[PDB]
C-alpha cells in the first residue's frame, strides 16, 4: 500500500536491540536499498518449493523504518529541528515498542508518544479549520464537507484521542487523506519481554488489555533473546532454536505482523523456474493482483488460473490439483485470497 512500518519507542525499551536484529538479516535475489527492508519469512515458500523443485525461490519484502529523534516534546520540538514527527510522516503504520518487564502502567509509556502524535494532529486540525472555514463562509461546498470532518475529530484530538478511533466513513477518510494525520496510522504493539517474559507477565497483560480496547495487535518478542540469534552464522544457529517452543526467530512474527498491519497479503506463482511470493493489498481483485506482474494486465486480463494454497499442497502441484479439479478459472471480480497459487492469462 506504501510498504513502510515505522518502529517507535521510548528511550530504554529495546527498540534498538530489535531494529538491529532486523538489519543484520537483510534464493537468488539481491535487495540493497535496505535501511530496514527485509525478505518476508514465509514457510509457505519452502513448502511450495518442496513440491515444485524450482531453480529459484523469491520471497517478497517488508520495509521497516527505525524512527529517529526524541519523543518527550516532539510536538513543540519540531520548530527546533526535532524529526520524530516528520519521520513518522513518511511511514504507513506504526510498530510501537513497549517495555514489558520491570525497571509503571504500560499505558503511561504508550501515552508518552500518543500525546505528541495527537498534539501535532491537533495543530494540523486547528490550522485546517481556520482555512476551510473561510472557504465555506464563501459557499464552497467541498470545504464545508472537509471542515465538518475536522469538526468531528477536533474534540477527539483535544483530549489526546486517536483519529484512528473515530468511526469515520470512506468519504470522510477520503477528504482528510491529504493531511497524512499521524494518529490515523494503523498501529500494533511490539511487547518487548525477557527471555522469560511470555508467561505470567502483568505488564504484557496490561498491554493486551490496552490493545483489546482499540482492536490492536500485540506481538511479544524478547529483544534480548532475539538479538542473540542475530550475530550467529548463516546457519551456525539452528541448535540455538529448539531450546524452547519458539520454532523460529520470534522476529519473523514481528515482520509478518507488520506486513499484516500495512494490510498486505501474499499470493504465489510457482513453476519449474521459480516460486515467488507477490504482495497485494488485502481485497485486491485478480486483475489488480495481476497488474503487479505486468501493467498491461489492467486492460489485457482474461482470466486467473487459481489454486487455493491448501489444495496446491495437498495435491502436490498444478497437475495434481487439476486432476482433483481444484484448478479454477476466475474472472475480473475474483477477490484474491491469501496464498492463492495463481497464473494469469492474456491469451486464450
Amino acid at each position: 500500500m506504501g510498504f513502510k512500518c515505522g518502529i517507535v519507542g521510548l528511550p530504554n525499551v529495546g527498540k534498538s536491540t530489535l531494529f538491529n536484529a532486523l538489519t543484520k538479516a537483510g534464493p537468488f535475489c539481491t535487495i540493497e536499498p535496505n535501511t530496514g527492508v527485509v525478505p518476508m519469512p514465509d514457510p509457505r515458500l519452502d513448502a511450495l518449493a518442496e513440491i515444485v523443485k524450482p531453480e529459484r525461490i523469491l520471497p517478497t519484502t517488508m520495509e521497516f523504518v527505525d524512527i529517529a529523534g526524541l519523543v518527550a516534546g516532539a510536538s513543540k520540538g519540531e520548530g527546533l529541528g526535532n524529526k520524530f514527527l516528520a519521520n513518522i510522516r513518511e511511514t504507513d503504520a506504526i510498530g510501537h515498542v513497549v517495555r514489558c518487564f520491570e525497571n509503571i502502567d504500560p499505558l503511561d509509556d504508550i501515552d508518552t508518544i500518543n500525546t505528541e502524535l495527537a498534539l501535532a494532529d491537533l495543530d494540523s486540525c486547528e490550522r485546517a479549520i481556520q482555512r476551510l472555514q473561510k472557504r465555506a463562509k464563501g459557499g464552497d461546498k467541498e470545504a464545508k464537507f472537509e471542515l465538518s470532518v475536522m469538526e468531528k475529530i477536533l474534540p477527539v484530538l483535544e483530549n489526546a484521542g486517536m483519529i484512528r478511533s473515530v468511526g469515520l466513513d470512506k468519504e470522510e477518510l477520503q477528504a482528510i487523506k491529504s493531511y497524512n494525520f499521524l494518529t490515523l496510522k494503523p498501529t500494533m504493539y511490539i511487547a518487548n519481554v525477557n527471555e522469560d517474559g511470555f508467561e505470567n507477565n502483568p505488564y504484557l497483560d496490561r498491554v493486551r488489555e490496552i490493545a483489546a480496547k482499540e482492536g490492536a495487535v500485540v506481538v511479544p518478542v524478547c529483544a534480548a533473546i532475539e538479538s542473540e540469534i542475530a550475530e550467529l552464522d548463516d546457519e551456525e544457529k539452528v541448535e540455538f532454536l529448539q531450546d524452547l517452543g519458539i520454532e523460529e526467530p520470534g522476529l519473523n512474527r514481528v515482520i509478518r505482523a507488520g506486513y499484516a498491519l500495512l494490510n498486505l497479503q501474499t499470493y504465489f506463482t510457482a513453476g519449474v523456474k521459480e516460486v515467488r511470493a507477490w504482495t497485494v493489498s488485502v481485497g485486491a481483485t485478480a486483475p489488480k493482483a495481476a497488474a503487479v506482474i505486468h501493467t498491461d494486465f489492467e486492460k489485457g486480463f482474461i482470466r486467473a488460473e487459481v489454486i487455493a494454497y491448501e489444495d496446491f499442497i495437498q495435491f502436490n502441484g498444478e497437475n495434481g490439483a487439476k486432476e482433483a479439479g481444484k484448478w479454477r478459472l476466475e474472472g475480473k471480480d475474483y477477490i484474491v485470497q491469501d496464498g492463492d497459487v495463481m497464473h494469469f492469462r492474456f491469451n486464450v
